[PDB]
């Protein structure tokens, strides 16, 4: 028989080893060459699976590289202008690939050039909250200082956002042992640790979902109409380049000014993580300076885009999408992923040379120039945005398969809670001591649910990876899965070796999933889902999962704004509406529930399909968000602090952010009263879509 | 048998004029208790009738009303302060009417208070070139005057805005017998010509389709936060107030200053029609002063929503629409059209109490406050926009029936002209001369098209009625159908006694329509064209249609660039783009339409019929047109001089738009550029929903 017992039994950890293997031998960076030429392997090789039609899909976006004749680097400067100490030129390469061409030296993609000169101001992580330590509590001014920043814990971009909000005139990003360096493992390549010459590459953009910088709400195609670069959205102001932390200890070790607030702004090397400004006593005439010559260049980008027809719906999609483009080698991110979607690709093709079709079509997807800010997936989704508006049920993501290899994690609309449970109890766990019992079983007794005893948790979904423009902009319900580390307070920052030259396939095959089987669970969870979004009769989506939650959200966030009793009354700030909404909202999802589960008549199937498919769309608000109009769903939108978390009723989270310090507190709570009339209207709308159509 | 013959065979000329009497004797101004009133009464008939459900929707929406205790007036006031001549408070009643309470004396809706005196400009229309012509040919500076326009040609909104920022500080608007007293007929109650004590209401708002404006995205329901006054969406900033010709012949009279620069400036009535400023020698220092003392003022108003439930795709919405709401008596504006709706829904439920229901669901509206801005149908489009956009087939307006007795009057998108075409070779001619010939025959003599010999004039819609948010905001398929005049320069101006207490039954029953056979001919468009929608299994809209007209606006906006050659050629302005789009387009369009005659399987019915639905819904732009937000079709808008007419790539014609006179060149040619991306773009987007799924 054809079912997902087969489509799952063909899947083959020794396959997903072999693809892993052939897309990390060499770099495969956005534009180049060699990201064309894996873009042509895999077309064809979707084709020999069997997939009905493969295409590549092209844009020219804007890109930045470093300029190969004229590097970028740090100096410690004297007075005399002589640089006495200079940052590395590139990462000492790995055993056996010290001969590879064509390794991107670490830089800060879409950083400007220049070569400001200045004292150092320590900001730990960059975050909101240090700033605020910094400037309302420590009175130290960042303005035309050179911020040195600890990467972690939020998107590297916003760190870069904060600092030119303070006046820095440079960032200064690195990699502390205190979160790249777990205690008691080797660094690479005799463990899985980052060594002091490493470096985490990356963009800092801010681009609030926009996509390609130049072309803003439409696809940057053959004829596309450019901004200037002036007018582009989302680059720095300010130059920015990343270091490993024997380069960092060498910028610190001689920090003066205020010391420390307190522990939590001491990393692990041996240095006072002095917060200056500048040097202690001795040094006090030195400076820093930044040397920063890369550039932004629109490039050509391609896409895969694969297509197995539906044999009932074909206008119905489920998309299964993951990016090609690495920093380097990419044995993780996102090659990892790729191999798992292109052992699920070769495993629906074989059922379709059997004779068999999903009931849904299938689209797959190999996207360019995601670690440039999205670019590919936002480009093409662009591009198709009213086919994927009317015809997109669902889309799950596929990148990294691991970051660790302790446990499942789950990021994904409510809709889909009840297909994760369900079929996380159909798998075998591949953890040790699990042998015999379910992945739902090992998932949940390692990442026990805050709220539910005996249910895993499942997060929300922010951004920072290709299902952004998909969930965020036009509605349509997302997933991912993947496995993870333990480390609860890394879940943002990364594991040691991110984007660094030393993620490779050793790295995978030594140290993180030598048999492949925690690849192959990632393959069956994200196939699986892709597989019952397809192929069951009745979509699998659950909106009484969305009632339970938005009324967790409600009460979070009335209880926010209730730390301002005097104003909520003054201003006379209710949420009662809010609440009726989501009332109404559990009373509705509770009807169609029945009428879904009590209803031959393949026209109230589809319409009650559509009624499902067409519940995340209802969230989608056409104005956006206030100075973000590229987030349009009111329930859900990454944090602006981070751009890596969700954040829940963004609109009113962000109009209470730091309230009490706004210099006209009724505008300021009149727009908290706006963004509850628009988040109370958008609830009672969306349960509407659930009522009895007429 | 139960098809469109039984159902339109149901329809009577004598229930229309019983249903007009009863609407029209007293009047039904928005958010008066004698609307409220009307609505019950509708809502309780439309029950009875036979529909499903029948229930009014209330908003709390900003209006405006004169101060019945502080009467608007304008006066010539001499150099003592003394008022020696002042406008009439009222127009003199109709015959037997003299005791009606509640006529709403003659005011310009929204108008701010104010006293402002000063020296008259006249303004001729107040268009954008006479505007043009006063300050670049004449040199007159309307800064600080108080500018007097006739009514005519466009909407007096946009002759408002006009004088406004041309720096009027007021503005009065007249009736000119040249525009509004037909040669040879008597006038009222005579004959349908206005007297000169007869005088225009109606709104000067500039909302560009918001809705009302202190809620703009949103439904103004009980929770709703309103913008203050000082930011909401279209008010005017200055005085202004409309009169009849008797007074304007009071005001015009003593008018000096320079000649009209030619004979397109005069009117008809015996003055020199001088362009001022201010009056000759003997009476130079009178002035003219405005006394208006309106309030703005948050009202309820009430939408009638009646539902005869689909049989086979009830969540499929074909949407019968038309307004209740008057200034006055509304015997023509909108009661004849609101007459057709009422026995159209009693028709439609005959057919239900023999058992016939329709195959998608029919929705009826009787919309409230149209007549200050399309309110009502605006509030609710908004509140409803989720279930509009996925389920919303087509809208069909129902706006007065007659605004004359010589022809039918027919705009619709492209969609639709095919359906126009074959139900009007169905029905009979009501015309004399044309006995026993089909309205098609009758109609396309009287309007012939200008570009195909043998087919009648079909226009675009603009705005002016509440077809628009279904339309420009939600790209749902449009159209209307009335009785007209031959008068074709007066095809924006109104008949005579448009917006007049004299509109009545008796202006109808006597001079218009004594038999009620136009009455009845529009009710068989307006009813057989919904009973198509509603009925037919593959939706009758034909995609080619789009394809030739859009052909035809491309070249028209090419032909309006290329009065620039030495500017195409400086900034590399190429069309070649949007060709390319709209070749595509024809191709595509063409493909489908041979697969929708070539294809017993429902799915590929609804697929295709969803192809159908959707490919209005291509035309809209998520991001809208420039500082219009709420206009998103990138195909029409309302003209941006002039909102009861279409203009078609509205982006492009703006951009083009009096180009010669910008101070950058540079910048304004790129956003010509910018907007032909735009349209090319959207044009192969919509294409590529016609071509096959997967
Ligand atoms: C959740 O769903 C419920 C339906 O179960 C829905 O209830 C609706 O609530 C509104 C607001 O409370 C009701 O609106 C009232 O409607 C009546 C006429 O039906 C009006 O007369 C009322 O206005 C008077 O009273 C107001 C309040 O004191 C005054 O401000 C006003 O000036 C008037 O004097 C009022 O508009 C509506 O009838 C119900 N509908 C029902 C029960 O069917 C509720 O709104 C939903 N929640 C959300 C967030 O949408
Ligand atoms: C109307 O539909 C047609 C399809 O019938 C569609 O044609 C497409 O047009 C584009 C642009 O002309 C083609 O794009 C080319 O794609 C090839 C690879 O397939 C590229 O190599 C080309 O780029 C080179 O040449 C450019 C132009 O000189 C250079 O600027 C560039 O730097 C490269 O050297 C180019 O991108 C596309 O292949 C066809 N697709 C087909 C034929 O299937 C047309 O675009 C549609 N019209 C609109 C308005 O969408
Ligand atoms: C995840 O798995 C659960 C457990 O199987 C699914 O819930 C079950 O769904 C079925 C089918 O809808 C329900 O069966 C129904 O029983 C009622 C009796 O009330 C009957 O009227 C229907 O004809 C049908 O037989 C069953 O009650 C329900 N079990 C529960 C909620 O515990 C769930 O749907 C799955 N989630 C998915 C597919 O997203
Ligand atoms: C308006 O009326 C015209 C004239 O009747 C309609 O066009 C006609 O539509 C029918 C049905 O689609 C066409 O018949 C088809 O003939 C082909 C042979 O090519 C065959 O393959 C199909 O099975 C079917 O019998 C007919 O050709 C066509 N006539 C034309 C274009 O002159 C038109 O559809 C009506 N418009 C509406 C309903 O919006
Ligand atoms: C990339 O950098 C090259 C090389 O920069 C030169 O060598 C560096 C080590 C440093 O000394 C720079 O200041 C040098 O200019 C750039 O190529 C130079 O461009 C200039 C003017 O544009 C030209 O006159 C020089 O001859 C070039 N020098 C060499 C050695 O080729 C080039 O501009 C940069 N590429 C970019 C910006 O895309
Ligand atoms: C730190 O580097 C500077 C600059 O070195 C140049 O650029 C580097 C990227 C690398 O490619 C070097 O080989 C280049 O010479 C050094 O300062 C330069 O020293 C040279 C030779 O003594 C001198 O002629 C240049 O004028 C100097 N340039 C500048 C900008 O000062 C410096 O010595 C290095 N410092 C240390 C401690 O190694
Ligand atoms: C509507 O106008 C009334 C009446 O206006 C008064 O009578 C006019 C003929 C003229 O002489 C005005 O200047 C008068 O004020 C307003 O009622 C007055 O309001 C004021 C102060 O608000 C009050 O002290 C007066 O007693 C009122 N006069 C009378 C005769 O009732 C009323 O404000 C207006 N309604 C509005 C603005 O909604
Ligand atoms: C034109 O009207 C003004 C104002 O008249 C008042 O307001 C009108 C709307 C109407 O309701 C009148 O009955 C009101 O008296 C006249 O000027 C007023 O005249 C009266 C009586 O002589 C005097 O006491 C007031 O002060 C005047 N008010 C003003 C503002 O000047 C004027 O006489 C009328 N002109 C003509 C030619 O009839
Ligand atoms: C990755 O695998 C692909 C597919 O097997 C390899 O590409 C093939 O190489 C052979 C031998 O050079 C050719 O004959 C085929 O035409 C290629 N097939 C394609 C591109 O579809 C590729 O060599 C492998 N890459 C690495 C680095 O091992
Ligand atoms: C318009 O017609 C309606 C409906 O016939 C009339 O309203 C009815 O009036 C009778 C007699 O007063 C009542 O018994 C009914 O209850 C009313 N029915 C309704 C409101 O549905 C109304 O009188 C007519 N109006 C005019 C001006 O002729
Ligand atoms: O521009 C964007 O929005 C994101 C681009 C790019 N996304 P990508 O590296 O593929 O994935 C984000 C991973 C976030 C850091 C992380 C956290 C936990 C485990 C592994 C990695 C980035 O974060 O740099
Ligand atoms: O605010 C709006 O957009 C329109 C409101 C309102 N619409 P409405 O009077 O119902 O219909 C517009 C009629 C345009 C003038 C006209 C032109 C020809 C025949 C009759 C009437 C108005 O134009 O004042
Ligand atoms: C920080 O420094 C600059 C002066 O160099 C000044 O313009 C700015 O206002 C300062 N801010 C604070 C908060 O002291
Ligand atoms: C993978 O699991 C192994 C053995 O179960 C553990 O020793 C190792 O540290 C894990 N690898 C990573 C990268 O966490
Ligand atoms: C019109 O009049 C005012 C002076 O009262 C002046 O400010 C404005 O610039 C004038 N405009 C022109 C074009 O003369
Ligand atoms: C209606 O038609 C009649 C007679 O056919 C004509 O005399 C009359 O003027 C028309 N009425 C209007 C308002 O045009
Ligand atoms: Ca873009
Ligand atoms: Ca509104
Ligand atoms: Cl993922
Ligand atoms: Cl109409
Ligand atoms: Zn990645
Ligand atoms: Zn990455
Ligand atoms: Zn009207
Ligand atoms: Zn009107």
């Amino acid at each position: 028989k054809h079912n997902m017992k087969a489509f799952l039994d063909e899947l083959k950890a020794e396959n997903i080893k072999k693809f892993l293997y052939n897309f990390t031998q060499i770099p495969h960076l956005a534009g180049t060459e060699q990201n064309f030429q894996l873009a042509k392997q895999i077309q064809s090789q979707w084709k020999e699976f069997g997939l009905d039609s493969v295409e590549l899909a092209h844009y020219d976006v804007l890109l930045s590289y470093p300029n190969k004749t004229h590097p970028n680097y740090i100096s410690i400067i004297n007075e005399d202008g002589n640089e006495i100490f200079n940052t590395s030129l590139f990462e000492p390469p790995p055993p056996g690939y010290e001969n590879v061409s064509d390794i991107v030296p670490p830089f800060s993609a879409f950083s400007p050039q220049g070569m400001p000169e200045g004292d150092l101001v320590y900001v730990n992580y960059a975050r909101t909250e240090d700033f605020f330590k910094l400037e309302r509590d420590m009175k130290i001014n960042c303005s035309g200082k050179i911020v040195i920043a600890r990467y972690g814990k939020v998107f590297r971009g916003n760190k870069v956002k904060n600092a030119q909000l303070a006046g820095a005139k440079g960032v200064i990003l690195y990699s502390d042992p205190a979160d790249y360096f777990a205690p008691g493992v080797k660094s690479y390549p005799d463990g899985w640790n980052l060594p002091g010459g490493g470096v985490q590459r990356g963009n800092i953009l801010n681009l609030n979902g926009a996509g390609d910088p130049l072309t803003p709400g439409y696809p940057a195609n053959e004829y596309a109409y450019r901004r200037g670069i002036a007018e582009a959205v989302g680059l720095p102001s300010i130059p920015v380049h990343p270091i490993g932390y024997y380069d960092a200890q060498k910028l610190l070790e001689k920090m003066g000014g205020s010391a420390p607030p307190d522990s939590s702004w001491r990393g692990s090397l041996k240095v006072p993580y002095n917060v200056g400004p500048g040097f202690t006593g001795n040094f006090s005439t030195q400076k820093v300076k930044m040397h920063i010559h890369s550039t932004n260049e629109v490039t050509r980008i391609y896409n895969v885009i694969g297509t197995l027809r539906g044999a009932v719906e074909p206008d119905r999609y489920v998309i299964l999408g993951g990016h090609r483009d690495s920093w380097v080698f990419g044995g993780i991110d996102p090659q990892s992923g790729a191999a798992v979607v292109h052992e699920i690709v070769r495993s629906f093709g074989t059922l379709k040379k059997e004779g068999w079709r999903p009931r849904r079509t299938i689209l797959f997807a190999s996207w360019d120039a995601e670690e440039f800010g999205l670019l590919g997936s936002t480009e093409w989704a662009e591009e198709n945005s009213r086919l994927l508006q009317e015809r997109g049920v669902a889309y799950i993501n596929a990148d990294s398969s691991i970051e660790g290899n302790y446990t499942l994690r789950v990021d994904c609309t409510p809709l889909m809670y009840s297909l994760v449970h369900n079929l996380t109890k159909e798998l075998k766990s591949p953890d040790e001591g699990f042998e015999g019992k379910s992945l739902y079983e090992s998932w949940t007794k390692k990442s026990p649910s805050p709220e539910f005893s005996g249910m895993p948790r499942i997060s929300k979904l922010g951004s920072g990876n290709d299902f952004e423009v998909f969930f965020q902009r036009l509605g349509i319900a997302s997933g991912r899965a993947r496995y993870t580390k333990n480390w609860e307070t890394n879940k943002f920052s990364g594991y040691p070796l991110y984007h660094s030259v030393y993620e490779t396939y050793e790295l995978v095959e030594k140290f993180y999933d030598p048999m492949f089987k925690y690849h192959l669970t990632v393959a069956q969870v994200r196939g699986g889902m892709v597989f019952e979004l397809a192929n069951s009769i009745v979509l699998p989506f659950d909106c009484r999962d969305y009632a339970v939650v938005l009324r967790k959200y409600a009460d979070k966030i009335y209880s926010i704004s209730m730390k301002h009793p005097q104003e909520m009354k003054t201003y006379s700030v209710s949420f009662d509406s809010l609440f009726s909404a989501v009332k109404n909202f559990t009373e509705i999802a509770s009807k169609f529930s029945e009428r879904l589960q009590d209803f031959s008549n393949p026209i109230v199937l589809r319409m009650m399909n559509d009624q499902l498919m067409f519940l995340e769309r209802a969230f989608i608000d056409p104005l956006g968000l206030p100075d973000r109009p590229f987030y349009r769903h009111v329930i859900y939108a990454p944090s602006s602090h981070n751009k890596y978390a969700g954040e829940s009723f963004p609109g009113i989270y962000d109009a209470l952010f730091d309230i009490e310090s706004k210099v006209d507190p009724s505008k300021a709570w009149g727009e908290v009263k706006r963004q509850i009339y628009v988040a109370a209207f958008t609830v009672q709308a969306a349960a509407e879509t659930l009522s009895e159509v007429a």
